């Protein structure tokens, strides 16, 4: 077991735009009888004047390999940048803000830490749309931080420290590389503020007990050990 994110909240997404691609087909939508594996749950764009970012169900095969990117949803429900564009004349999708919406409001309840979601917080607060990691920065693909990212500059397949449910460390999806791109110049190094955020949540364990961190809410309070 890794100290990392288990990506919950998207595999519920891929899993009801499953059922709904599979209740689609039964309506005679011949496009979306299709197996599994060429269904996901997306936040973007769809085709031509569909222009609001929004959930949506995505035959994979109707994918661009690039970047109109799309965004996957990490476990305190922000969406971050996925591999794949959105082919705007030949997309084969179908919209469901709603019930996927609803799911990530669930999902965000049981898996997101409230550490991170201070931090997330803070940077949100201070600068609309940001989320924290301590990531890489601009033309460094060493050194890390806390910073506040803008998620269009952070790429869901790279996994970066973030705070545990028992304020330790953890890694979620949603990383910078260190690049020299426009890109990488978006975020708001914050070390100061978002340690203070991640200091300020109460614990979930008294003092007599140890906080063992865990991918969903809550963390393992196990008895401190006594002076045996
Ligand atoms: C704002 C400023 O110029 N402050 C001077 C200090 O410079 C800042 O030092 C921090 C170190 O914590 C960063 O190196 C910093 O760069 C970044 C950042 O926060 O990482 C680089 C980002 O690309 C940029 N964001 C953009 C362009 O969208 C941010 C942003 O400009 C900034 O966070 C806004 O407050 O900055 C850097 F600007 C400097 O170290 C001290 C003393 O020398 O003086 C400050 O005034
Ligand atoms: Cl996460």
């Amino acid at each position: 077991h890794s100290p990392a994110s288990g990506r919950y909240i998207q595999q519920m997404l891929d899993q009801r735009c499953q059922e709904i691609a599979a209740e689609l087909c039964q309506s005679g939508l011949r496009k979306m009888c299709v197996p599994s594996s060429r269904i996901v749950a997306r936040n973007a764009v769809g085709i031509t004047h569909q222009n609001t970012l929004q959930w949506r169900c995505f035959d994979t095969a109707s994918l661009l390999e690039s970047n109109n990117g799309v965004n996957c949803v990490d476990d305190c429900g922000h969406t971050i940048p996925c591999p794949g564009g959105v082919h705007r004349q030949n997309s084969n999708h179908a919209t469901r803000h709603e019930i996927l919406s609803k799911l990530v409001e669930e999902g965000v309840q049981r898996f997101c830490s409230p550490y991170q979601a201070s931090a997330n917080k803070y940077c949100n607060d201070k600068f609309p749309g940001t989320i924290a990691r301590r990531s890489k920065g601009f033309g460094n693909n060493v050194e890390v931080a806390w910073r506040c990212y803008e998620k269009a500059s952070l790429l869901y397949s790279v996994y970066a420290e973030c705070a545990s449910n028992c304020g330790t460390t953890w890694y979620c999806p949603g990383g910078r590389r260190g690049t020299s791109t426009e890109l990488d110049k978006r975020h708001y190094t914050e070390e100061e503020g978002i340690r203070q955020a991640i200091g300020s949540v109460d614990s979930p364990c008294s003092e007599v007990e140890v906080c063992l961190p865990k991918d969903e809410n809550p963390p393992l309070c196990l008895d401190e050990s006594g002076q045996i």
